[PDB]
């Protein structure tokens, strides 16, 4: 029932009837804690113009189940790879797009790539889950879902 | 730096450079408990093509903040009043929207809008977090963010 305005690379934008619907690939996300820090992600973000704290996270690629995809995007991202769990999904917002989110608990972190240099095109931020609050309502930082996610997440289940 | 390929009632579509960008309006969540339920919303969602377990939430109208919102949304969806406060906010997809959602708690609620008829455009599903997260295990129900955060938030700090 579908109409489409744009095909793009990781979106597309249709309408169905009144309803203005942004297609996009689904994702994955990974909760990791180690010695009471959590692993966060920046990253510069042109759709909000700043670098949200996030956790470590991508979109599920050609052939990939989202296990798969979780464990490539730590190591992509982190350089880390651990015994992973699924959690839970959400979508991250159905009123305009089908993107949902697959999030994982990650266990027993190894290194398994060095983190190059001194390469921050993805920062990796070791924090306190409480700390990361704190900052947040203090205005100095922002989150993603993800890492809104996380941080609640841990709160629950992992004190 | 943004060209528009699309300008519509809840979205626009811009490209930056590489990047594809879905403006969107921001919005706000209200999590609320009461005898240990979680007051959760339910609506057919087009762009997902099934109904996820929701908080009361919606988009910030010209002229109001989000305190207002919350306020207005959570009595148009579910006909109560509360106290409100104000939590802490996310980027629901920051690698391509800008939609920021501003969540909020509200205690103390009150009926002051009569539900009318049995009017299920949007469903009003009174649970215990406990149980909604058992039903999303057991792949019962989908959870939007605003859901799944209300979920975590309760268990990291109403019990």
């Amino acid at each position: 029932e579908r109409t489409y305005l744009y095909r793009g690379r990781i979106l597309n934008l249709a309408l169905e009837g009144r309803y203005e619907i942004v297609e996009h690939k689904p994702a994955v996300a990974v909760i990791a804690l180690r010695e009471g820090r959590m692993l966060f992600v920046r990253q510069m973000r042109p759709a909000v113009g700043l670098a949200p704290l996030e956790i470590p996270a991508g979109l599920i690629e050609p052939g990939e189940d989202p296990l798969e995809a979780a464990r490539r995007e730590l190591a992509e991202e982190t350089g880390l790879s651990g015994d992973l769990t699924y959690l839970f999904s959400y979508f991250v917002s159905p009123g305009f797009t089908d993107e949902k989110t697959h999030v994982f608990l990650a266990e027993n972190l190894k290194e398994v790539e060095a983190h190059p240099d001194e390469d921050e095109a993805i920062e990796v931020v070791w924090m306190r889950p409480e700390e990361a609050l704190e900052r947040h309502q203090r205005g100095e930082v922002e989150f993603s879902a993800t890492g809104l996610v996380g941080v609640l997440y841990y709160h629950a289940f992992l004190r």
